[PDB]
């Protein structure tokens, strides 16, 4: 059968992510106020529709309670105020751990030391350290009880596997001196080309190290040149949905799958690949 | 790759190779049971403009991904199967299936075929271990060189038992003159997915054949799925279940009703188009 062999299972907030395909459900990460997010009226302030914000997080939790898969939320931001007003957001409409999301460093780390003032840190998982992640973010987490952390293993080399398992030893040390004990490795999928070579990295981690493993590929379907021109964008829908779950298939652990929106599409697709492996 | 893989050439279009070589040929059902656009399935009427527009849907979505669309023509009657192919034969060049439960409609098709000159586009849809002599006995009576072979097992959970299926039917195609098998490897339920996909590798390995299988059956069948989720909730459910051989390396999908043309093209397009650049790797083969 379909199994890797003393893999592991993190618990971060009562929600367990990691172990083996079928036997331990996979966890389903949707983003909230990412770029351009519509229910978003001002990405600088953080203004938003809360009554839709609230909707599409319970909506996902509905899901999750009705598929067992774990359904968490990813909270992007594109300014340190805009992810503060988030984070106190989130954390008031749902009890479960939830990822702060930012390509910045300074919003991450202005995520952290609002989960110290407000009481949030073994809620959040920081997303993501990579092999380029400044000190100063490591520092920032080493000063603070959060656990839980994604790991970007970031590479040029976007067919190689190996890269992505050499990207994230590199980033190993640094988990170590920020406190990091729950690592969730995102396998890197940045265009369709990658998506093998993430899955295959998944694998090896997996068997090298036991730890959990994902990726998203929303991405990679949105920055395919002439796809949506040519097949059109409904199309892109199931496009992104197969590059969502591929990895699944093959055997990870978590999809960061995009917006929060497709959790109707992610959902009932990832559940029929755990339950195929399940029986 | 390591190169045992045979490509069947069937009405000048390709099917099977080495893994990530070649597009998955996708085959979308018309005039299935209660399809909306018949309106008597026994004297084969239909609305023609419908389903010319449901066929050539698909020939765009063939033409912009690569990935060949072949229409499975399915009879409930003799007189409505022969009435389709007419139709089906006049508005493509694409080679098709001839789909029936009923043994006497699918030699129907061959009769039919014969009589026209299509035999080199027809596919018969399906031969099984357990065909009637009087099926293998008709497309021996014929040029037809293409079917579709259906790995049946009563143990769903078995990939051994679908290869001992495969290996019951050789006997039978060399008697009728299948020189282009094409392997539907038999997924009835969701936990039989991973045996039809295993059942396909080892297949794949140990014959040349083209292998694939098509799960619209196993959504449908999911007692309590419905009932939990939406019925819009099936149609991403399906999608997994069409998909997830291709993942593991098949080369076509019976992707059941026509109208889902536009949902499984561009899933499997990804797929292929990504499995492309592992072609001949043996990064694809361990992955």
């Amino acid at each position: 059968m379909f199994r890797f062999g003393n893999q592991k299972a993190f618990e971060i907030g009562k929600v367990n992510i990691g172990g083996e395909p079928g036997d331990n459900p996979t966890v389903l990460i949707g983003s909230i106020f990412y770029g351009k997010h519509k229910i978003v009226e001002d990405e600088k302030k953080g203004i938003f529709d809360k009554e839709k914000a609230e909707k599409l997080i319970k909506e996902q939790e509905e899901l999750s309670d009705k598929t067992g898969n774990p359904g968490l939320v990813d909270v992007v931001g594109m300014s340190e105020e805009a992810i503060r007003g988030y984070m106190e957001f989130v954390a008031d409409v749902t009890d479960k751990p939830f990822l702060v999301d930012s390509a910045i460093a300074d919003i991450k780390i202005a995520a952290v030391e609002y989960a110290k003032e407000v009481g949030l840190e073994k809620r959040i998982i920081y997303n993501s350290i990579s092999p380029e992640s400044k000190d100063k973010e490591i520092e920032a987490l080493k000063n603070s009880n959060i656990e839980a952390a994604v790991v970007l293993a970031y590479t040029f080399n976007v067919t190689s596997s190996k890269a992505r398992i050499d990207a994230l030893e590199k980033v190993l040390p640094k988990l170590e001196e920020a406190g990091i004990t729950k690592p969730l490795i995102d396998t890197f999928v940045m265009d369709v080309p990658s998506l093998p070579a993430a899955a295959k990295a998944a694998m090896e981690i997996k068997k090298k190290y036991g730890f959990p493993c994902g990726s998203g590929a929303h991405n990679a379907i949105a920055s395919w040149k002439g796809f949506k021109n040519m097949l059109g964008k409904e199309a892109e829908k199931p496009a992104v949905l197969m590059a969502n779950t591929l990895q699944i298939v093959l055997g990870s652990d978590f999809v960061l799958y995009g917006p929060i929106e497709d959790s109707k599409l992610v959902f009932p697709a990832v559940f029929t690949i755990d339950t195929a492996y399940r029986y």
